This record gives structure tokens, C-alpha cells and sequence, in this order.
């Protein structure tokens, strides 16, 4: 489920948001309409993680942040948005800290239990191939159908 071994410090500072896959056509619709700039993984007080995305929104730059706080084993988090009345389980399913990192994200308690999401965040903005195959290769082991992979818009403004 996590990452072994897996070692938080090593999976701070600067990754992009390269692709995603969901269950949620709304969010995977959504999402493809933005454009993200970088995210930024800083440790959090509570020893979990503050995840900053920036992206743009009808030409706007937007950033949002949110609190992932420690689960589980090491590389397991829980997300608790109001909004949606829900928890979400977020984990690092593998990551080699330098290139990319998977993310898992499931919802744990109301509502949004049903929601799935898979994450690839990668050092570069433009991930190579092999990097690209690591992500549809998850998820397409996690019943992810090809239609609900989608390779995000990317933006070198709002930095």
C-alpha cells in the first residue's frame, strides 16, 4: 500500500502535477480545464505534510493548500475537507524521491468514500516516457480504464 521505507523528508520540495486518474468524471473534467504550475510538499507542524498547489483558472493564478496529516505507516496520510463532509486516505504508493512519486487517495468517511484517485507527481514538468508508463501501468492495475487516465495541462506562468 505505501511506499517501503518510505522517508519523508526525502519527498519534500518542488513536484508537478503531471497526470491524474479518478472515478469522478466531474473532477477529471474540472481539473483538465485548469493549467498547474508547481506543487510544494513542506513539512507540516502536526509531522505530516502541507501539499500547495498552484495553478491557473480562467487565467487566473489560484493556490490552494492542503493539510495531510500522519495516518498509518510512513507515507500514509488522511485529508479532512468540510466542504465535501469527508475524509480522504491519501498515500505514497511508490516513489524513488528524485523522478516521481504515485499517489493513492481514497475516501475513508462520508460521502466521498466512493471517490478514487490516482496521482503522478514528477520532478520535471514534461515526465519522460518511462515515467508516464509507471503511472498508466498503476492504474491500470487499479481498475482505472483508459479513458479516466488523463495527462494534465501544464503552465509556466503563476511562477
Amino acid at each position: 500500500s505505501v511506499q517501503p521505507n518510505f522517508q519523508q523528508d526525502k519527498f519534500l520540495g518542488r513536484w508537478f502535477s503531471a497526470g491524474l486518474a479518478s472515478n469522478s468524471s466531474w473532477l477529471r473534467e474540472k481539473a483538465a480545464a485548469l493549467s498547474m504550475a508547481k506543487s510544494v510538499v513542506a513539512p507540516a507542524t502536526d509531522g505530516g505534510l502541507n501539499l500547495t498547489s498552484t495553478f491557473l483558472r480562467k487565467n487566473q493564478c489560484e493556490t490552494r493548500t492542503m493539510l495531510l496529516q500522519p495516518a498509518g505507516s510512513l507515507g500514509s496520510y488522511s485529508y479532512r475537507s468540510p466542504h465535501w463532509g469527508s475524509t480522504y486516505s491519501v498515500s505514497v504508493v511508490e516513489t524513488d524521491y528524485d523522478q516521481y512519486a504515485l499517489l493513492y487517495s481514497q475516501g475513508s468517511k462520508g460521502p466521498g468514500e466512493d471517490f478514487r484517485m490516482a496521482t503522478l507527481y514528477s520532478r520535471t514538468q514534461t515526465p519522460r516516457a518511462e515515467l508516464k508508463e509507471k503511472f498508466t501501468a498503476f492504474c491500470k492495475a487499479q481498475g482505472f480504464t483508459e479513458d479516466t487516465i488523463v495527462f494534465l495541462p501544464q503552465t509556466d506562468k503563476c511562477m
